């Protein structure tokens, strides 16, 4: 086919593991889910990490046209939402029944914007019990997640961006 080996390109699935691997390791979280955004405002769980006893996803599509719909522009500004006890935020119906089965007890959304575009979003959840992510923990999330954007940014464009370098 081609004289070019895949070795020239790294597995997109691997780079993801680093973000989720560190997030749960460095922060010592129970469960954390990460999915890339699509053109239909629908996410895609390309990588997920959950402790033993919890439900694993991966290859699942997140369809929640609530925040990703309106809060979108808000995320572009780098807005975040921190809810320790989801029982105080989201007195909805399907939502509660949607998380119940997941035993999700938390709410941390960190906006990921590449080239000024919402490519993905990092969400952490404490399956065990509610938790409060300190402002410092958010800062780390930004740098941790931000680093990922750089990876995808490179693969996105590199063949010809700045010859002068
Ligand atoms: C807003 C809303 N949806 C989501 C999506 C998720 N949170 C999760 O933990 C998970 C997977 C484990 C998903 C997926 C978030 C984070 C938010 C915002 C948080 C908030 O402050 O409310 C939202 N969802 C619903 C229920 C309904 N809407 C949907 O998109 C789907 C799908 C539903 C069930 C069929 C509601 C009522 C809201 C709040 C509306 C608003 O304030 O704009």
């Amino acid at each position: 086919m081609a004289a070019v080996q895949l070795s020239e390109l790294r597995d997109r699935q691997a780079i993801f593991e680093t973000l989720v691997a560190k997030g749960r390791e460095l922060l010592a979280c129970d469960r954390v889910i990460v999915y890339a955004f699509d053109d239909n405002y629908v996410g895609t769980v390309v990588a997920e990490s959950v402790a033993e006893g919890w439900p694993q996803a991966r290859d699942q599509v997140i369809e929640d046209p609530c925040f990703r719909e309106h809060w979108v522009e808000a995320y572009r500004q780098g807005r975040i939402q921190a809810t320790t006890d989801i029982f105080k935020a989201g007195l909805t119906e399907c939502h509660l029944n949607q998380l119940r089965p997941l035993k999700v007890r938390a709410n941390l959304v960190v906006p990921m914007v590449i080239d000024d575009q919402l490519f993905g979003l990092l969400i952490a959840h404490q399956a065990s019990e509610p938790r409060q992510w300190q402002e410092i923990e958010i800062d780390q999330f930004s740098e941790l997640a931000s680093t990922g954007s750089l990876v995808l940014e490179r693969l996105h464009f590199l063949e010809q961006t700045i010859a002068s370098l």
